[PDB]
């Protein structure tokens, strides 16, 4: 009798398999643990990291905390010592990526992805005389030089519009396309000395200069009102963020939205998750085997049909299942179609080092006040600068 515990957050869509695997092999009990929030679920893993005692023998990790876990892989299986090494061409090799060590070793399985496309609004595209066709559309954004030149011809017509929500998401996706972000490889802290991020710095100001932002920070309740009204005519897409649309607009954005097989710069990912083994885990070869098959194909399939979240395993994307999702909101849009297009071309080499969470927050931050007004673009790039050298202590 083999009793696992798995920790998860939000709804990774688990229990019909569950159910699935302990009928498959009657010698194991799962058990699922979820934390009331993502931050609880979080301070759970840190503390108990620290601890020696409490983790679940699977822990799931979002990718965007799994940097500061890279930093402490010593604490996890190296599930190549359970198969990995075997199972990495399952996965887009940007995701098994992301959750190795400098070292190569793999700390994670990965469950889903947010691979990012262009959703629109092709009312307001269509009253400024930009086209309408999803892929006429993707022609105009293959780059972001594109994309703002677009906002700014949309805004040169559109005086009560903007072109994107803020400049923070904005930045959220130029920032993680570059190559190097804040860290070398060898983990040293480099932003200030990396001009490509002045320069997309200086680009996203230059637009919000233009006034390409409806400065509307996200999640905000401000926001969240916005999807009533025009304020902004575009938004970097993944997947899962066609839910939030719908629902946030509403039948006010009935017949408004769709979305273009494109992404400026190629291809971006915002989200997904990993599953991971503490070698607090007292049976790690049988942890190791339940977040395989959680991870395989056919699990994501049915994890995708159950709750939508977007297979992050190749094979999936030969299933019709996938390949034919349609999305009424969408102007029946085939986003089955276009979200595997938009994972196949999404390519990531920039190293996350182990403050890069914090880092980001203080140029995220800065770039938010300048978006509002409170601060000039020199004076808070160079406040970043003294807080990042801070942050990355």
């Amino acid at each position: 009798p083999v009793e696992l515990t798995i920790a998860t957050f939000n709804e990774f869509g688990y229990s019909d398999l569950y159910r699935e695997y302990e009928a498959a092999h009657p010698n194991v009990k799962i058990t699922e643990r979820r934390a009331a929030t993502v931050d609880e679920h979080i301070k759970n893993l840190e503390t108990n990291l620290a601890s020696g005692s409490g983790m679940a023998d699977i822990e799931a990790m979002e990718v965007s905390w799994i940097y500061k876990y890279l930093a402490k892989a010593d604490k996890f299986v190296d599930l190549r010592d359970h198969g990995a090494d075997e199972l990495k061409s399952r996965w887009l090799d940007w995701k098994v990526a992301s959750a190795t060590t400098s070292d190569g070793r793999i700390i994670g399985y990965g469950t889903d992805i947010g691979p990012e496309a262009i959703c629109y609004r092709r009312d307001l595209f269509a009253r400024a005389g930009l086209p309408t066709d999803r892929a006429e559309v993707a022609k105009l954004f293959p780059d972001w030089t594109s994309y703002f030149a677009a906002g700014r011809r949309f805004k040169a017509k559109m005086p009560n519009s903007a072109w994107f929500d803020s400049a923070v998401l904005t930045w959220e996706a130029m920032r993680n396309q570059l190559i190097q972000a804040y860290y070398s490889n060898q983990d040293r802290y480099l932003g200030d000395e990396n001009e490509l991020l002045k320069r997309t710095w200086d680009q996203i100001v230059a637009a919000t200069e233009d006034g390409l932002s409806a400065k509307l920070p996200a999640w905000s309740d401000a926001w969240t009102k916005a999807f009533r009204t025009d304020a902004f005519a575009t938004m970097a897409c993944p997947g899962w963020l066609l839910g939030v649309i719908a629902d946030n607009a509403g039948t006010f954005g009935k017949g408004k939205w769709d979305v273009a097989d494109v992404f400026p710069g190629g291809g971006g990912n915002w989200g997904g998750s990993y599953l991971t083994v503490p070698t607090q885990s007292t049976q790690p070869a049988e942890a190791a085997k339940l977040a395989a098959w959680l991870t395989a194909p056919e699990q994501q399939i049915k994890v995708f049909k159950k709750v939508g979240s977007f297979p992050s395993t190749v094979d999936a994307y030969e299933s019709e299942q996938v390949t034919a999702q349609v999305n009424p909101y969408f102007n029946n849009a085939p986003v089955g179609k276009i979200f595997v297009n938009r994972a196949n071309n999404v390519i990531l080499k920039q190293h996350k080092g182990p403050r890069d969470g914090e880092i980001n927050q203080v140029f995220t931050e800065a770039l938010a006040r300048v978006d509002e007004g409170k601060q000039s673009s020199s004076a808070a790039w160079k406040q970043a600068l003294r807080e990042a050298d801070k942050a990355a202590n």
